């Protein structure tokens, strides 16, 4: 039958392996966090193969909820285009702990049904930078199949907050989000309009967070990139209309600085 | 370390079995398609357990793409609610062949980290009126955990056509969207108003579709039924204010007629 494997992987490190129809690989991945001390993991992949007809498949599984894709990631535009992406990334949503100190297990597992071999990198980060400190500025990269998301912790006699987020470069367009802390966070680019507020934006957003609407005294800040720059203005390429044909867009990427003050 | 069972099973069968935090069970399915004759396939669980912290996580993997959830699925009302539902179904998504006849391959992964058994019965359904033909009404039942898509095939010399949807009983609400047929398709709740063209209906909804805007001669009909019934005008329920414990809906489906005319 299937070949399945399986490994004990740790953090922090940058895993190079082959797959192919027949191998399934698992990795298992402990957490440690506390009530206190939240802070976010991130599942970082590449693929150094161009394949177009099979593509490799990635899950990602915890206590609580799934989360799954297909890379190369093909996007969508306006006008039946594909844009193709070889490296995707994304931030796992952890619900708030009950006991004060509770380790968190994690699987990803690998499989594909080409029946070539394919190699991917992948890695795990445990991102410092979860949380957002009241005037304080942080700049981040965001691309369109890297979509990002950064926890705000309400503190003590602040009213309402304002989220701030600045770019140089105005393309290109993306949208910045303000959600509740309940799994699941979306954060993928069809149903980002679905809960909380959100702004389309290219150089320039601000939000105003209030309290009274999040009971659990914190809230989610989700940055995602778009691939066609229409909705914010721009002038679309005229790329040959290629219905099942999907084209690279190349090296598309965002730095944005983000800043959350008390009002 | 974990133990990963696996089985050939077959279309039209319920198998019951059980899991836990060490088992992971793998069923193969092939399916045979051919250009001319498409036809739909329906995976479709039940859960008899009641669970609420670690659910069963079921993923469906294809050549292409790949589909997961969590059952008891939880799903999102208005301020901060929370249904359960137990028993889950959905139609995978089949793009087009090339060749006149090549045999598809797909599995159905299950697998959950409780520490306790829990059983659960799948089953998989060659779904037989995939199709819809032109002036003929069909009836299916569908609920807020049970999207459904039937594929209209445009025939020659028609340059529009118009779908109607008719339903007896008004509640509960539900979304009718017309998309392209191109894999994904967008049948959850929050990525029903990405992409096509798309009606709330609570009784009634007419949709016209044109071929033009189709290159590819044909298009999928999704429903999906909502779990608050706020935007197709009803009066919300009265549940305690839950934000933490999920109520039950308890059993609410809606039967619909569809026909597919020309104009
Ligand atoms: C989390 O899992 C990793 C993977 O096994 C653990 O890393 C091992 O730790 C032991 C204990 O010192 C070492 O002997 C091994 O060499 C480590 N593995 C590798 C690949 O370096 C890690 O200890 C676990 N975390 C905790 C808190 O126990
Ligand atoms: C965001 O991306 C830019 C561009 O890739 C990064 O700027 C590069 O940073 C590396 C490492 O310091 C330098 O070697 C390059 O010369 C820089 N290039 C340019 C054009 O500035 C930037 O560091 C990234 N930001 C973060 C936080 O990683
Ligand atoms: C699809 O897979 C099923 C699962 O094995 C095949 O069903 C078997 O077919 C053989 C051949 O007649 C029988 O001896 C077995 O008893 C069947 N098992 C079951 C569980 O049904 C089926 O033949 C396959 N389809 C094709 C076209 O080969
Ligand atoms: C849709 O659901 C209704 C209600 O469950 C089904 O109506 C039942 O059908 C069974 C089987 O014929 C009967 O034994 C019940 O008496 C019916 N109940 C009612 C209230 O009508 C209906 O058959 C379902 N439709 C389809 C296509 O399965
Ligand atoms: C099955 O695949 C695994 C993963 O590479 C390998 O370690 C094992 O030897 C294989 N078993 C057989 C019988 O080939
Ligand atoms: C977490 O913080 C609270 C108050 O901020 C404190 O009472 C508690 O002791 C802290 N937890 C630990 C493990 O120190
Ligand atoms: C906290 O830990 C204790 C023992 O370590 C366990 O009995 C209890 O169930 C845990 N709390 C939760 C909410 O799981
Ligand atoms: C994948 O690579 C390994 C080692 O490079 C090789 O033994 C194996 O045959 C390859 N897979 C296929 C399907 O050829
Ligand atoms: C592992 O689990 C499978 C699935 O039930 C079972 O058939 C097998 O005997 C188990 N192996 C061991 C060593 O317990
Ligand atoms: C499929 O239909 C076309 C025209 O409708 C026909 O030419 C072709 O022979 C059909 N395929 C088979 C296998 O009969
Ligand atoms: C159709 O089948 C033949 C052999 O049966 C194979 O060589 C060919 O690649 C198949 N077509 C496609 C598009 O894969
Ligand atoms: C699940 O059920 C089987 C048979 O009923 C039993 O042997 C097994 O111990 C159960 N699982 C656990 C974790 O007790």
């Amino acid at each position: 039958p299937k070949n399945v494997s399986q490994k004990d992987a740790e953090f922090e490190r940058t895993y190079v392996d082959e797959v192919n129809s027949e191998l399934v690989n698992i990795y298992t991945f402990n957490h440690t966090v506390t009530r206190n001390r939240t802070e976010g993991v991130r599942v970082s992949v590449n693929v150094l193969n161009k394949q177009k007809g099979a593509p490799l498949l990635f899950v990602v599984r915890q206590k609580e909820a799934v989360v799954s894709f297909q890379v190369p990631l093909i996007l969508r535009g306006m006008f039946q285009r594909k844009y193709l992406y070889q490296k995707v990334e994304r931030t796992l949503c952890q619900p708030p702990t009950k006991n004060e100190s509770e380790i968190q297990f994690f699987y990803v597992d690998v499989s594909t049904l080409s029946p070539v071999n394919t190699t991917y990198q992948l890695r795990v980060s445990r991102m410092d930078d979860f949380v957002l400190r009241t005037g304080e500025q942080f700049s981040f990269n965001t691309t369109a199949a890297q979509p990002q998301y950064f926890k705000y912790e309400f503190p003590e006699g602040v009213d309402s907050v304002i989220v701030k987020v600045t770019s140089n470069k105005a393309f290109p367009c993306s949208v910045i989000s303000i959600q509740d802390v309940l799994c699941p966070v979306y954060d993928l680019d069809n149903n980002v309009a679905f809960i909380g507020m959100y702004q389309t934006m290219t150089k320039k957003a601000a939000i105003t967070v209030q309290r009274k609407d999040f009971p659990s005294n914190s809230f989610y800040v989700v940055v995602v990139v778009k691939t066609e720059d229409q909705a914010c203005g721009g002038s679309l390429p005229f790329y040959p209309f290629a219905e099942d044909e999907p084209v690279d867009q190349g090296h598309r990427q965002k730095t944005l600085s983000v800043l959350v003050s008390q009002a």
